[PDB]
């Protein structure tokens, strides 16, 4: 490639944290706005860090840090065909959606001041500067999907998030299966897979500043399920980035060309990468590798010069 390992292996590092307590304060900061709040006594409910922040593939300090305020006590289930709710003893629930997210933007408010909480279409953005608090929060409830492994045991189920963008749509994510997933990765390729994360969006992010590429539909999470589909051996069997970086982009490309690609799921394991309802298709990730292959230079410029 046109970059040295010593460039490549740089654009592998964790994000400095500028804060070495940042997720801690941020956790901490949040978590109390509703343990001091009265409405949310008799509700169990956790907050955890999701996103790139969750699965250590940030590549910027500057970075939002995504928390998710999980309810528990009342959630959302996917049964079997031809299962209710009065099949495994529950109710409707005691609080609703928006119920919940109104209890949690009083929270913030009293915690944060109306003037620094601002609620998007996915996320209440808090920019506190006073508690040293920038994050988006994600009001979700719990979402207990029993039929993936088709368990009639209530306490057996694979566990989820659900909540509703500002337009009332309906997102549902697995972020601690995500999470689960990439650490077991990482596990596997002797931490090297987070590092080849890190190293593609930041190439994304320099084809883009130097307008090699630009595609708004390849986003960090598609990147980073995408490099998660590579099997552990293009990881494991190289011994420098740009060998990696090299049979990564071989990898993708054949597997867009013969159709595998139709049955690659996200780190989850629970939605396919590709379908028709995500903002990216198989077209935007040909495009991405082949401007990725032609900006590394991985076909020598005729006698080295560009
Ligand atoms: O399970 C998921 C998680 C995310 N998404 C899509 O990716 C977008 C960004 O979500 P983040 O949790 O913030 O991902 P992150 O790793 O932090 O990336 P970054 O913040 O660095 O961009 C989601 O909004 C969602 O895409 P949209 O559906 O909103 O277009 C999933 O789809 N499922
Ligand atoms: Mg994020």
């Amino acid at each position: 490639s046109k970059f040295s390992e010593s460039t490549l292996s740089g654009w592998t590092k964790p994000a400095s944290v500028t804060e070495e307590d940042r997720i801690e304060n941020t956790i901490s900061m949040i978590k109390s706005a509703i343990k001091n709040d009265n409405n949310f006594d008799n509700l169990v409910y956790e907050v955890f860090v999701q996103g790139s922040y969750g699965n250590n593939t940030n590549v910027r300090t500057n970075s939002d840090i995504d928390v998710n305020i999980m309810l528990t006590s009342t959630f959302y289930s996917k049964y079997p065909e031809g299962k209710t709710n009065s099949d495994y003893g529950f109710t409707d629930g005691t609080i609703t959606y928006n119920e919940y997210k109104n209890l949690i933007l009083t929270a913030l408010t009293n915690k944060f001041g109306t003037g620094n909480v601002t609620v998007g279409n996915k996320s209440i953005k808090i920019t506190s500067n006073s508690y040293r608090v920038e994050a988006d929060c994600i009001p979700s409830l719990l979402y207990r999907n029993y039929e993936y492994e088709n368990s009639s045991s209530p306490n057996n189920y694979i566990e989820g998030i659900k909540y509703f963008a500002s337009d009332n749509t309906s997102v549902v994510n697995y972020p601690k299966v995500h999470i689960n997933n990439g650490i077991e990765k990482n596990n596997q390729t002797h931490k090297n897979y987070k590092r080849l994360v890190r190293v593609i969006k930041r190439l994304r992010n320099k084809m883009t500043a130097e307008n090699h590429f630009t595609n708004e539909n390849i986003t960090s999470f598609l990147i980073e399920c995408l490099i998660w589909n590579v099997p552990n051996n293009y990881i494991n069997d190289y011994d420098t980035w740009d060998e990696t970086i090299k049979q990564t982009l071989i990898f993708i490309k054949s597997s867009i060309n013969d159709n595998s690609y139709k049955n690659w799921t996200e780190v989850s394991g629970m939605f396919y990468l590709f379908h028709n309802n995500r903002k990216w298709t198989s077209d935007d990730v040909s495009s991405f590798v082949n401007s990725l292959w032609s900006f590394m230079e991985y076909l020598e410029h005729h006698h080295h010069h560009h």
